[PDB]
């Protein structure tokens, strides 16, 4: 999934 961090996240 996409917990966080980078930039924008959902998941």
């Amino acid at each position: 999934c996409k917990f966080f961090x980078a930039t924008y996240t959902s998941c």
